Parts: C-alpha cells; structure tokens; sequence
C-alpha cells in the first residue's frame, strides 16, 4: 500500500549529463550518441541575456569556444548548429551510455521526472506535471539550465523537457528537445508571466481512485451525476472540462475499483462545494492534480523499467 | 527557486538490483561485490510466514535452491548465511557496477531515498523519513521486499534500509543492511502495530527556513521565545522536544536567512496555536516534517553527486 509522488529511476539519464561551458557561462548538456544538446543561452553573458541576438553571437563562436566535459574526460566539439532555442554540438565521441531514447513533446496535463543537474552532475530527481499554462513547478537554481525531464517506457527514455528559465511566482519554463518552448515564453530576460493556471480534472479523479485503492473512502457519496452537470460545477472552481476521452482514460481505474467515473465525479463535485472539512485524502489536505491515470496505475499495479 | 520533495539519483543503486527466487517466492536483492543481500523470508511459503523457523528452513536449502538473476544473466550462488533478518548469498561473480558504498543505521528523523523494485527491476524512486516510531510511509506492493533505501554522499552510497513488511495503517517496516529491524518489529505474519508517531520538530523548522528562502514569509512574527517555552507548547501538539543539538544543526539555515532559530520557533508556536488559517506554506496546507536541515541546504544550495 501507500501512495507517493515517485519519479522514474534516473540511471539511464545520469549517464547522458555533461557540463557545457562557453566563456564564463556553464550549464548542463545532454549527450546522446555524438550530439550534446543544451540551451542556446550558453553563448550569452549577463549583458547579453536582456535582449540577445543568438544567431549573431553563434556566428562568432568556433568549436573550441565550447568546453564539454563528462566527469574527467573533455569531449572535443567538431560541429555546432542551432535548432530553435536548443544548441546542438557535434562531438568527436559517441556517448557509450546512450540509452534507447526518443524526443517527445508532451501535452498539458502529462507528468514527467526531472533530473536536476548542476555542472553536468545530478543533484536529485522528482516528478512534475506540465501545467495547463505551460509551466512546471520545479526546484531549480542557477546552473540548473539544461536539466531534462523524461519518461521511461520499459527500456526507452522519452525526453520531453529541457530547463531554460524561471518566471514570477517561481514557476519554470522550458523547451522540448527540438528547442520549441512550451507555452508563449521566449529565452530573453524580459518581463514575462504565466497565464493563470487551472486544475487538471482527470488527474484529480485519478488521485481519488488511488485514494480508494489505498482504502481512503470517506468521500465516496452514493450519487451519480452527468458529465454535463459535473463540468458546469467544475467550471467555477477553475477545473478544466472533463472530455469523454478523459472518461475513457479513467476506465482501468474505474474497472479495478468498481466505481463508475461519474460516481467518482459526483464525489468530487461534493468535495469542491463542501470542501474537505478538516479531513485529509492520502495524507493530503488539498486535492492533488499532478498524478495522471497512468501514474496511478503504474504505482498501484507495479509497472517497472529496465 | 521552488521546493520539491526530491530523491537522490538512483543510477548507482539500479546497477545493484537483482531478482532472488527461492521455490515460488521472488523478491529483490542487492548485489554488492560478490554478495547478494535479501530479506530472509525469501525461503518461506505462505504457510511458513505465520510463524517461521528461519534457521530450520535455511538448513534445508542448498545453494542451487536460490535462483539469482540480473537481467539476462543468472548468477550461481556458492554460499549462503543468515545475519539477523538478512540473507547473504555468496555468488560466483562480483558485480562490476558495485559503487563505493557503506552500511549505515539511520536515526529517527533522518531521510533517505527508496528505490522501489519489483522482480529485481526498478519501478521508481522517492524520498522518505524514518519516523519516530521506526516506520516509514512508503509505496510498496507485493514483490517490493528487498527494495533498499539509501543516501548518496558525493560518490559513496550509504545503504540504510531494506524493505520487509507492511503494518496496519499501511506504513512500512524494515531492516538495516545488517538485518536488524528498525523499531520492535519481527519478520513474522503476526498482529503488530506501530506506536503513535510524533512530528519531527527540527525538520518542520528546516522546512520553515526553506519557505523563507523561497519568499513565503507571511508566517514570520516579530517575537522571540525560549527553548524551554517552545518545548512546552510543542509538547501538546505531539512534537518531539527540540534539543540544543537541533538548534545547532539549524545554524546554517539561520545564518543564511538571518532568522534566529528562536524567532522561527516563535513563528511555529504561533502556527501551532492559531493554525494556518486557510493559507499554504510552500504549496502545502499542512506542516511538513520529512525534510531534514541537510535536505533543505542540499536543495537550496545545490549539492550534487557523482
Ligand atoms: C539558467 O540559464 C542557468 O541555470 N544559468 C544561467 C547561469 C550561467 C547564471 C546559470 C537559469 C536558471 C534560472 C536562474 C534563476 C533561478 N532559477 C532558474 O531556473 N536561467 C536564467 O537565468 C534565464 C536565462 C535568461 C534569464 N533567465 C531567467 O530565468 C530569468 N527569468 C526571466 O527573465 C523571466 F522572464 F522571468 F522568466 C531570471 C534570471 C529568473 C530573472 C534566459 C531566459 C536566457
Ligand atoms: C514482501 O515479502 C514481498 O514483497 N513479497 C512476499 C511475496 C512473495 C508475497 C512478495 C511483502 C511486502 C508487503 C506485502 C503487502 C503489501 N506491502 C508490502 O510491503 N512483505 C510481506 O508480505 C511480509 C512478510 C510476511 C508478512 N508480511 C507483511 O508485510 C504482512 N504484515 C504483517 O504481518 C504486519 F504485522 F502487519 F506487519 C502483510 C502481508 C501486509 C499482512 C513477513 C513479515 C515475513
């Protein structure tokens, strides 16, 4: 039993992390095959980052201007290009520990593990959700840029996130590994703020299923509701609409517990209107929206990776 | 910025996990050098586990009775002994990926990462505290036994926990890697329950410091208090006493924020007496006691491992 926020094991990703230095700027890079991927603002100074011309700064760099270091070894750059906000450095050595991997662009609502790195060395690992406003709520300091988020599927790492920047309210923004930002953020030290965020409804329901599985059932009421009705009540508590696709995705949890999605929707509608009344669910005093249905099944069935 | 529950990167431990099968029982083992360590109840059936004579069952086993498997490879056992509740299987092969490591017995209050495994393969990683009643609040299913908890210090893994059992209320109990249980639990399917738990005061204060560092300061009041007074108020909310050692351990956080431990103690005493009043700290609606002072510094300074 028990229900924890739980990240994917990081080992496959650890063996891909490098330090990338250009001038005085040092940040982390991802070494896959014979390419190092990092944020393009590695080629900036403090001055530069207020309004940088990245194509211009990069013109003026030679391969030797990029120190890439993998513990004790220093990799020699033999090529450099820019794809959107990502810099690609061709190195002379293929990473022997490159895992099976893919590049994905995740959807708002989806979770992943972040491997927080400083100076190309791992600090720690935690789980995050891509919020509906295209931010994440991470823990990142100076030097963390180039840290990556990932999902593991059996043996194959899907990289979906690279860390670039921090926004007001101390939430975080970044790119896919093709260098396209999630959301409307630019890699420029300029005033930018996140849109107001919503609660990911399907994830809250997934967490309610996890609660029931773990025996926490005080909140199950005896009513049903319609999808239509549920959505109207949830509209006012700033919950995203639940679509029929979402209902279908909750099918496994519904089936494993014998609670129709719409009975659970009934129970949540009550919690939103009456609040939690001095009671916790799975240890928590707030409703959690950072567990997907797959995460719950993963944790409550025992899905495993190598 | 930001503050997350964050585990140590798991890679060094991943390369030590094996599947250990004896008869129909399969659970996880830890392969260090040429020894596999696992819970001794691998040698039991369902029948057995109500009241097992472990010395007796083990007498009757040959080395060949132990299948040890490391992905595709099968290791040949060439020796077996029992140390307390841990079984030690000498294998014919040393693990090439054995990291620098130590065996530690942690103290109540201390945190570690758990690498949850099924069939000797990692499912995921999360952070836990050894609670004062010598339990942890994990996520563990059937097959998880032998999963280990660890701290990383630079390059050296300190294993402190191996998973054995689950108790009423769905909390968890286990041994150090020398096979001594934490707390008064026995490895026997018998009615056993955890003592009522306390809140780890020093950890709550460490979390308050993290809050301030992250800018969440609404709860700082303008008073001091004495250690004596603080402890009396905390006695009734089921907080452990704060000793002078604890005060000394909070020194770095106190120094980095310029808030005396006893000013912070003043602020906590208020929160305990007046409650949180519909407000969160670092996202949380409850006070958190599962971050040590070292964890906070680690996360808020950027300590890093390889
Ligand atoms: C990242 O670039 C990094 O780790 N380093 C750059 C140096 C060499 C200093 C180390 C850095 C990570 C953030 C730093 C503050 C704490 N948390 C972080 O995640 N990213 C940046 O500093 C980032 C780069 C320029 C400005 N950045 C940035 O994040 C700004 N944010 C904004 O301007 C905002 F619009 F609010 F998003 C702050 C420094 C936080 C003000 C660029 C975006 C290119
Ligand atoms: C662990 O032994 C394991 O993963 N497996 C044994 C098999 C082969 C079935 C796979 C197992 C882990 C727990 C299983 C329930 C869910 N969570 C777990 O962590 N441990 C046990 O089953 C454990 C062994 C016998 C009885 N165990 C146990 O945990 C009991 N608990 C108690 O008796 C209690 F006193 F409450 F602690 C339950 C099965 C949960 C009732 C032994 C203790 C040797």
């Amino acid at each position: 039993s028990g229900f924890r926020k739980m990240a994917f094991p990081s080992g496959k990703v650890e063996g891909c992390m490098v330090q990338v230095t250009c001038g005085t700027t040092t940040l982390n890079g991802l070494w896959l095959d014979d390419v190092v991927y990092c944020p393009r603002h590695v080629i900036c100074t403090s001055e530069d980052m207020l309004n940088p011309n990245y194509e211009d700064l990069l013109i003026r760099k030679s391969n030797h201007n990029f120190l890439v270091q993998a513990g004790n070894v220093q990799l020699r750059v033999i090529g450099h290009s820019m794809q959107n906000c990502v810099l690609k450095l061709k190195v002379d050595t293929a990473n022997p520990k490159t895992p099976k991997y893919k590049f994905v662009r995740i959807q708002p609502g989806q979770t992943f593990s972040v491997l927080a790195c400083y100076n190309g060395s791992p600090s720690g690992v935690y789980q995050c959700a891509m919020r509906p406003n295209f931010t994440i709520k991470g823990s990142f300091l100076n030097g963390s840029c180039g840290s990556v988020g990932f999902n593991i599927d059996y043996d194959c790492v899907s990289f979906c996130y690279m860390h670039h920047m921090e926004l007001p309210t101390g939430v975080h923004a970044g790119t896919d590994l093709e260098g396209n930002f999630y959301g409307p953020f630019v890699d420029r030290q300029t005033a930018q703020a996140a849109g107001t965020d919503t609660t990911i409804t399907v994830n809250v329901l997934a967490w309610l299923y996890a609660a029931v599985i773990n025996g926490d059932r005080w909140f199950l009421n005896r009513f049903t509701t319609t999808l239509n009705d549920f959505n109207l009540v949830a509209m006012k508590y700033n919950y995203e609409p639940l679509t029929q696709d979402h209902v279908d995705i909750l099918g496994p949890l519904s089936a494993q517990t014998g609670i129709a999605v719409l009975d659970m929707c009934a129970s949540l509608k009550e919690l939103l209107q009456n609040g939690m009344n001095g009671r916790t669910i799975l240890g928590s005093a707030l409703l959690e929206d950072e567990f997907t249905p797959f995460d719950v099944v993963r944790q409550c069935s025992g899905v495993t990776f190598q």
